[PDB]
């Protein structure tokens, strides 16, 4: 009857204010407020427990709080960042273009939570018994969702300094692992540091750097002193790969993948240091020797990676190994480690090579010629041919999956007449479990 008279029944009032652009009230914003506050709360508690445990206070005053943290906060973070992955990943770079700002401040708190979770996971795998796996899974699932683009171009200084302090502390801890396993090689703080490194630092660092390489985040992440932190990381990782000890023999497998991820994430040709002064983006050109005089830099291109060989010397060594065909046990170094180095390196540097830009050639940085990619693919093939039947292994498989990106360069039709011997030998020795291609 109201209708037929035309009386206009109306929504009770009229909106006085609408604050939709306010990022400060959104679900993600508040959720990360709460997550950050409980992470920091876990931090004063655990750092209090650091003094309580060595003292009389054996019984944990806040056992309920720490159990709540370790059994609720971490798995919910894992599930949330597994579900809403592309939400934070979209930074106007075209992923999830159908919609999906996480905003600048959301990405900023994501990165801050990442750094704070790293601070918590520092040297506490034993303290976080049976859940350090949960922490490190959270680190994987958050580092794979970082937004280094936005973090560097528009971020707040505490978060920026936290990210570089995180990187510097990781480099320092792994360096400390380096010298402590060098000096205590003859038969525990050193053992605890080694366990921390193997449990957390390698899988974490591998995940972070593969994420960076796949999202091309190294072009804006690693410029200012992050370059030198990464050089220290590379030198240490290569030194640990060169170290021969039963302590490292069973962690070599993760080391190769971690350093391959590093090579794919790092934006300056560390194997062609004789031509790095062609790189505009290089820290050596950006800050110059005038600031190397002030900074704690070796002021030299080659001496920053002394024990790391050059690209030409690496090719020489591994081709020589290709005709030699030694057994895996005699020298597991190059077999286990060196090939993924060069695979990731050349896969990253192929587009920065001169073929993609025939113009402005020879002022370039990575002289990776089609013959050079063919040579590296072919000598990997020859290695797998002359070492296929000697006890094989899963290192065979990871070699194949690291050669996966390299195969894209060589077309399958040109691959014939030198891949055919592999097919012929597979027909001759079909009693095998390992398969390729």
């Amino acid at each position: 009857f109201l209708q037929i008279n035309g009386y206009a029944v109306s929504r009770g009032f009229k909106d006085l204010e609408l604050d939709t652009p306010s990022i400060e009230k959104r679900f993600a914003y508040s959720f990360l407020q709460q997550l950050i506050r409980y992470v920091d709360e876990a931090h004063q508690y655990i750092l209090e427990f650091d003094g309580g445990s060595r003292g009389k206070g054996e019984h944990f005053p806040y056992e309920q709080e720490i159990k709540f943290f370790a059994k609720v906060v971490l798995p919910l973070i894992d599930q949330y960042f597994k579900n809403h992955r592309l939400y934070f990943l979209s930074a106007a770079s075209r992923p999830l273009c159908s919609g999906g700002h996480a905003s600048n401040k959301e990405k900023e708190m994501v990165t801050s939570l990442f750094c704070k979770l790293g601070v918590l996971v520092r040297h506490r795998i034993s303290l976080f018994g049976n859940d350090a796996t949960s922490i490190v899974n959270c680190l994987h699932i958050l580092g794979q969702t970082l937004d280094a683009r936005t973090v560097m171009k528009t971020g707040l200084e505490s978060v920026k300094s936290a990210l570089r302090a995180f990187l510097d502390n990781a480099a320092e801890d792994l360096e400390k692992t380096m010298e402590n396993l060098k000096q205590g090689q003859f038969t525990k703080g050193v053992t605890q540091i080694i366990n921390y490194t193997t449990v957390a630092l390698l899988p974490m660092l591998s995940s972070l750097f593969e994420h960076i390489g796949q999202h091309q985040f190294g072009e804006d992440l690693i410029l200012e002193d992050v370059q030198v932190s990464c050089y220290r990381i590379l030198t240490s990782l290569y030194a640990l790969g060169t170290s021969k000890s039963i302590y490292v023999e069973r962690q070599r497998s993760a080391l190769g993948e971690c350093l391959a991820a590093f090579a794919g994430a790092f934006p300056v040709a560390f194997l062609e240091t004789h031509l790095d002064k062609h790189n505009i983006y290089s820290i050596y050109n950006t800050k110059s020797s005038r600031e190397r005089a002030a900074l704690s830099l070796p002021t030299n291109v080659e001496d920053v990676c002394p024990n790391i060989p050059s690209l030409e010397k690496l090719m020489e060594e591994i081709v020589e190994l290709a005709e030699s065909g030694i057994r895996y046990t005699q020298m597991p170094h190059v077999m286990e480690v060196i090939l993924p180095m060069l695979c990731s390196y050349m896969s990253r540097w192929w587009e920065h090579g001169p073929e993609n830009n025939p113009e402005r050639a020879e002022m370039c940085c990575t002289a990776l010629n089609s013959e050079h990619m063919n040579t590296l693919l072919g000598n990997i093939l020859k290695i797998i041919y002359n070492n296929l039947g000697i006890d094989e292994g899963a290192w065979m498989k990871r070699l194949a999956v690291f050669s996966q990106p390299i195969i894209n360069k060589v077309k399958p039709q040109l691959l014939k007449t030198h891949f055919l011997p592999l097919m012929e030998k597979l027909k001759k020795k079909a009693a095998t479990v390992v398969s390729e291609e």
